[PDB]
């Protein structure tokens, strides 16, 4: 019926349908006869990519001409999610694309559901990086991300009757229609080898292995702007020359291909397991490979913008941001590139380096900061060790010169820990010593950093440390995932400028009590809940009641996130329902509980928690007697797509980490922004949300951070007195009512008073009573519909501050010193 | 200045330039700023591929609707060469594309020189298969090729001070703009494992390793027709699921990825080295994988063309399908088709065998009986157990036949049967499996096919006297005259007063009446001269030697092998050099200057072949740098011989050498290319030389050497001490051993020409014996070349006689006598 007709700039239904069909025909990846959903997606995605290329190229040419200071963000993860809807939306072509697909016999949703998530990351570190990219593009900032092109991600989670099983991700097994290979953009990265000392006394890293880094671009479109930036990803490749024919033809296939294998290894998965020496080396290879490829690419661009250049311009034209310690090696690597490849002296090269690099810490934990064996570092990266050692030797001399009062502390301040048992390189110390700025990711976290963790460094450089509170993008996380709700907002604010000025959401406050608005809000939530119900049946075969309360905990499965507390809470509520007469049951609040997330494969108890949730759900959900009032579901393969289906339908979300353990929590913000109320500890980003939405719209409970040490010491000393409901939940789990699986060894982590891996270190038992009492409040509040709806609107109305646009603007001004560079 | 504008059907300069620029922008593989030659090529190739897709899709739809009998050709090699010029040319868009590129600031030649050869094959077996594809397309026949998508080819040859070194090919390290991946066309292929026997007596191959075969299409356009067929290539892949995360995360990387590694192995190189057991298994994996993937794809298409009820009746299968096995490599298609019919599709043995026997036909390309593939029964059981069961049942029935209807052949059963149950090295004789199973067996030249009926397969000819046939090899006149020699092709069209020869090559005979015409000779001289300048230019570019375009161009290019007698040639050269050093300058001015060019590749493990390449180079270093004789002689080794190289050498050639020991060559298609481009041959009465010489006429050909029937006798004279060597032959040897060509000891190589008996010695290939009649034929060539009119006359009659050597003739014969297929033109 419809005719192929290329129109790379199509912007109406007919043009778009012609261009989609053009790509179906003349960019084929399949037999021509069938044009089913999958072929439609790739066709549509190529239609959009025509737009994206035009804009990316314009933006590249513009930054080239203006030669502004440019920021480059280094991260080991990016959670890009699906790109289709975000691209349609930033190009403001929703109506036209939807019409185009219908003329081709498809609903956009249908096609959207075919797309795979780019498995390029894992946690909030990666989603932060991605929301930042969106904000850089929309604020017209000259900034890019650089990452690694992982083939298989961390893993795809399957749920079998044995619990979580891990299988590789396949998002590249056919092809990805977003990315643009650049076969001219290749840089060599070395490993192992040694340092040649030249007769003139210059130095050179030689020998070892050389791999090739190949650039692919993923364009990132901004909202209401031509500016389209890049997430540039690196693939490690061997050259064809590196296959040894002689050995292949001798039948020795692994030796023959061993350079190709070492390359493949680097982009196989995120965070490869590192109990062994091999894995530790592979991790370091990953980190180095990203730093070295990216910095060579950055230096190459610095020179390309020359209009004949002097190095002293470098930190006025470049800013590099290290996200956690993973890209620490950018420090010595930049030093290597300056002194060896470009001939600079130490002092000049260090001045440049120190003013270019800045460091973002995301961790409350003292021992979670990366430390590497000095022995491994010498083996893998000998030139970098020389440089790292000279950095430490000068810094220690500074402390003897300028600060004799810290002499006794040199053995913890220095970068090199020369402990005779486990000598290591302390990477956070290298970051802090070298960067012009260090920031944390929430006001409390940043204060802990200045006061406890990095106290003495704050002392030497009192202007080095800063705060930059995390945020989210309101495009992906409200405008695009919750379009019904966004229309309501635009109607009642009488503008749509909130989509780039999120503080305008405070205008909703005056309407929180308004009956018509609450009625509209109920309907949108009800409609988003039907959809979520649908999805849940589709992906777990469980039929959930849309009129019940939707209570959601989705995040990495970890003892400190206290999924176990949640799930024991559920066991308790279930027991009490079985024990009630039917007349008492009709008075409780029906609830559907939803838990999701992934456990590290080797993390035994995390894997036992996932198993537990499922076993509970099998029994609870199939009990005709109480399944009207309670259901429990494990949502599998939690990722961006899943979050996009859960958040708009959520009513209560649980952010209940042990106080002091979380530096932030951006999912918190997504929930708050979509009118979902929180039950939470006064921890991380909960502190800021609760300030912004108001205490009365938030279910606080649990010990506070300053209290926790004291409460552990009470446990060590036999003074802890457990609540009987806590013990009743445990026993009931041990009674074997949830099947043959012995949960005793899991529950053992909550027994005893002292010793590694027991003694309830995360205060599950202790917070259970105030947790369950906050849950009773949530039940009472939910029965008062007007009050509930009021709280939900004030939740959204207070979410202004949590925009990634605010965060990036702050970074741009105080740290990077970059400014808007709009493409005409 | 020019704007992107998609026009998938561009057919004039302006439209084409717009579409090329569209692809530079919206199909990028590079940073956007620079639009240099490389980017221009990929951009131009994608413009052409738009046309190619439209025509391929039309052809697929047409064959689907008509449901004709379809031929599928199975080959382990294809020498596709560069595609750019062939595509422009078959679409008849030379003028428009050349103009388009000039508006973009490029000469087409410049861009064409950027393209890499598709390293999908090695020798004449593969180029035959490719020329056949071009002819299938141009005759509008419903036929396809199926092969393997090799990443690294055989190897790229470099020449170092050590001689030949082998490095992997890189033609896929960026990407290939011709091919079309088909992600819905995936079929599973198994290895190892075992046979489950079901209670109902049905059988099923289970367990082992499973790899995925993924189809990529390379469209093949026909000349002056819409018909565009496929070379469908298979890539072996493992699924993502097959990587073991647990092991990867334990640091055990090789185990973790072992299934991916076994898949990458299959498509790494052509003819992987097989001294070891691992290599033998890998070779068999390659062969099986091509047969099983391709047959599944074929069966799927047979069913897809059903218009009816349920599944269509199997008895139609051999009326709708023909499968051609090229050499013994794809023998496994016999038991595999049997496996698919009986196990997956439930047919009984007899019905399945009737189908199978009428579907498959076999082409032999090999004179010697110890080049035909034999495999250890033990390896076959390991790798392909179900196939062994079936192969065994085939042999059990064939032997019973020879008792139930031919009791007179009882005493020969132990050499006729498929299974050789020798107590030391029991093997499966694959040629015997082919001959027992196929409705037709053919050779590739009239003499070769007669040797097959009379010597090699005599007793099989006895049982099935209509089974055996001849099909003389040929070449495509599109790639090999019209497109490589365009100046010359215009002359031909002008004097024949038509251009219909490009698809009716026999019209070339119309040139004969003009062979004595001085205007035509004058035009011919110019065209050769011009082609020779170009060759001279290329040779400097790739060797660093400056050659004289006025000297005689004498070329031997083919696989380096003792039986091809590059060593004879090279010793001839050493002789001529010695004589030139020994002359006074007055005697030198009377000889005919000559540039000798030798090229080809040695199998990496073949010691003497590698020594010969070393020898040629060492001789050239010394000769070419000698001021005293380099005006009169130069010797050059042309590296990395492939289709591109042949395309540069053939149009500029004057004499070419096809001098194999008589009886050893079944054919020789390069012979034909040379003859077709007016290049005269110095050759033995062997393979295709017999036929060329008949066709061009004896007076236009430099024959020499012993004949096939004489060779045994001449070996027996050597074994008995009766051989009396020519003194010029010994003078050449000694001079090579005197160390005038450097420090390399050539004694062990030359040892192959010494002694009278014993494995690897005694001059088995009669180098020494043919040397005098060879060198005398070389003196004739010198005299004939001095008479320019007579030379030009011979060259024209060479071209004028090349009619019979068209691949169009060969494929038409195959279509009628073997496949029983016919023209199916796309409207
Ligand atoms: C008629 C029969 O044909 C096929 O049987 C083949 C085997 O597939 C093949 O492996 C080979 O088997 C030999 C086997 O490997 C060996 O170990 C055993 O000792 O002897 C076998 C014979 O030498 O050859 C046989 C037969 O020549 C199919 O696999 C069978 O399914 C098929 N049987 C059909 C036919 C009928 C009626 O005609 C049904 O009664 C029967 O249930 C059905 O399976
Ligand atoms: C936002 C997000 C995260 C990070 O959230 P935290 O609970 O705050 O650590 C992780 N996964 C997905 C899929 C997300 O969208
Ligand atoms: C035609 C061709 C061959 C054919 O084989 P011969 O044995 O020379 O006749 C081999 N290689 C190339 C590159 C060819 O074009
Ligand atoms: O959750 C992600 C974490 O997992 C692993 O245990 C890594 O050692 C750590 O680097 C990473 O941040
Ligand atoms: O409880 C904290 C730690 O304990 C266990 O050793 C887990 O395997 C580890 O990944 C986790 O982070
Ligand atoms: O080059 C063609 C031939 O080369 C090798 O000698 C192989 O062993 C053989 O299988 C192949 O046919």
């Amino acid at each position: 019926k419809i005719s192929a007709k290329a129109n790379p700039e199509a912007d109406d239904a007919t043009e778009i349908a012609g261009n989609i069909v053009y790509h179906a025909k003349y960019s084929p990846h399949f037999s021509p006869l069938k044009f089913g959903p999958e072929q439609a997606l790739y066709a549509t995605a190529e239609s959009l990519r025509d737009r994206l290329i035009q804009l990316w190229n314009e933006t590249y040419v513009h930054f080239n001409k203006v030669d502004p200071k440019q920021t480059y963000y280094l991260s080991m993860e990016y959670l890009q999610g699906r790109a289709l809807t975000n691209a349609i939306g930033n190009l403001n072509l929703q109506g036209p694309y939807a019409d185009a697909l219908r003329t081709l016999g498809y609903e956009l949703e249908e096609i959207a559901e075919q797309e795979k998530d780019a498995a390029l990351g894992n946690g909030g570190l990666g989603r932060l990086a991605s929301c930042f990219l969106d904000s850089m593009a929309t604020l017209n900032l000259p900034a890019w991300g650089y990452g690694l092109r992982y083939r298989h991600g961390l893993f795809k989670q399957i749920i079998t009757k044995k619990g979580q099983e891990e299988i590789p991700e396949d998002w590249l097994e056919k092809f990805s229609p977003w990315e643009i290979v650049r076969h001219d953009v290749v840089f060599p990265v070395r490993f192992f080898g040694k340092v040649q000392v030249n007769p003139d006394g210059s130095r050179k890293w030689v020998d070892g292995d050389v791999v090739q880094a190949l650039a692919y671009d993923v364009p990132i479109p901004g909202y209401g702007t031509k500016n389209t930036i890049s997430l540039r990803l690196w693939e490690a490749k061997a050259r064809a020359e590196d296959l040894d024919l002689f050995q292949f033809n001798e039948g020795e296939y692994e030796l023959a291909a061993q350079l190709h294998s070492r390359a493949q290894q680097i982009c196989t998965v995120l965070y490869p397991g590192d109990a062994t020496e091999n894995g530790k080396l592979l991790r370091l290879k990953q980190q180095f490979f990203l730093c070295s490829a990216s910095l060579q690419d950055i230096i190459s661009r610095f020179h390309e913008r020359s209009t004949t250049r002097k190095w002293s311009e470098f930190p006025s034209k470049v800013a590099v941001q290290m996200n956690d310690t993973h890209p620490t090696l950018a420090i010595p690597e930049l030093m290597r590139l300056l002194m060896d490849d470009n001939g600079l002296g130490w002092d000049e090269a260090w001045d440049v380096t120190s003013k270019t690099v800045a460091y973002t810490n995301h961790t409350v934990l003292p021992e979670a900061l990366e430390k590497w064996s000095q022995s491994l570092m010498w083996k893998l990266l000998p030139r970098h060790m020389e440089i790292i050692e000279e950095i430490d030797k000068r810094f220690v001399q500074t402390i003897r010169d300028t600060r004799v009062d810290l002499e006794d502390k040199i053995s913890s301040l220095s970068i090199l820990d020369n402990n005779p048992q486990k000598p290591v390189v302390r990477m956070a110390n290298l970051c802090v010593v070298s960067s012009h700025t260090v920031n944390g990711v929430a006001q409390l976290h940043s204060d802990i950093l200045k006061a406890e963790l990095f106290a003495d460094y704050v002392s030497i450089w009192p202007n080095k440390f800063q705060n930059k509170t995390n945020g989210i993008t309101p495009r992906r996380w409200l405008r695009f995932c919750s379009p019904e709700l966004s229309d309501i907002i635009t109607k009642w604010l009488k503008t749509d400028k909130w989509i780039t000025d999120l503080d305008l959401l405070t205008g909703l406050r005056q309407f929180a009590d308004n009956e018509e608005l609450q009625s509209e809000w109920a309907s949108a939530k009800t409609a988003n809940k039907k959809r979520l119900a649908q999805y849940i049946e589709r992906v777990t075969g469980v039929s959930i009641d849309p009129t019940s309360l939707f209570d959601i905990q989705v995040k990495r499965i970890h003892e400190y996130k206290r999924q176990l507390m949640n799930i024991l809470g559920v066991v308790y509520r279930f027991k009490k329902l079985k024990e009630m007469k039917p007349e008492e049951r009709k008075k409780t609040v029906p609830r559907t509980v939803m838990i999701g997330g992934k456990a590290f494969a080797t993390y035994t108890n995390a894997k036992r928690i996932v198993k537990l949730v499922n076993d509970v759900g099998d029994v609870v959900n199939s009990d005709p007697e109480v399944n009207e009032y309670l259901k429990v579901v494990f949502v599998p393969n939690y990722n961006v797509t899943v979050a996009e289906m859960l958040i708009p339908g959520s009513e209560l979300s649980q952010h209940i980490s042990t106080a002091g353990m979380e530096a932030s929590g951006t999912s918190n913000m997504k929930f708050a922004l979509n009118g979902c109320l929180i039950i939470g500890t006064l921890d991380g980003a909960n502190v800021e949300i609760r300030e912004e939405v108001g205490e009365e719209n938030f279910f606080l409970f649990g010990a506070t951070a300053d209290q926790v040490p004291r409460l552990r010491k009470e446990r060590e000393d036999g003074l802890f007195k457990p609540d009987p409901r806590f013990e009743e939940a445990k026993q009931f789990v041990k009674s074997g009512v949830f099947g043959s699986y012995d949960y005793g060894p899991l529950l053992d982590s909550l027994e005893g008073n002292t010793g590694f891996g027991r003694g309830d270190y995360f205060l599950v038992g202790y917070d259970f009573p105030s947790y369950m009492d906050a849950q009773a409040k949530v039940d009472e509040a939910y029965k008062d519909r007007k009050g509930w709806l009021k709280m939900s609107i004030l939740s959204t109305a207070g979410s202004g501050k949590f925009s990634s646009d605010r965060t990036i603007a702050q970074y741009a001004k105080e740290i990077w010193n970059i400014e808007a560079c709009p493409v005409p």
